[PDB]
């Protein structure tokens, strides 16, 4: 269950980033991910830090992206309380 999680944040960071560039690449697979949970501020947050393979043109690329999310994961807060901080090939 935890790994379905990971995946549609992936899909979610790859989408983002096609809305972002007006790109099309197509997500293919999760090959690391780091969940963080940040409690230095005055509200909880989580980072997700996703290595990703996408393809380019039908090209394979991998690509590093940072999600945040707002509060804890299993919170489930919403599709709004979500955010793409950075996506950039390795």
């Amino acid at each position: 269950e935890n790994s379905l999680e990971i995946e549609e944040l992936a899909r979610f960071a790859v989408d983002e980033h096609n809305k972002k560039e007006n790109a099309l690449l197509e997500f293919v697979r999760v090959v690391k991910a780091k969940e963080q949970i940040d409690l230095t501020q005055e509200w909880v947050f989580t980072m997700y830090y996703l290595t990703l393979e996408a393809k380019d043109g039908g090209k394979k690329k991998l690509y590093e992206a940072k999600v945040w999310v707002k509060g804890l994961t299993n919170w489930k807060l919403g599709m709004n309380f979500k955010e793409l901080q950075e996506f950039k090939p390795v």
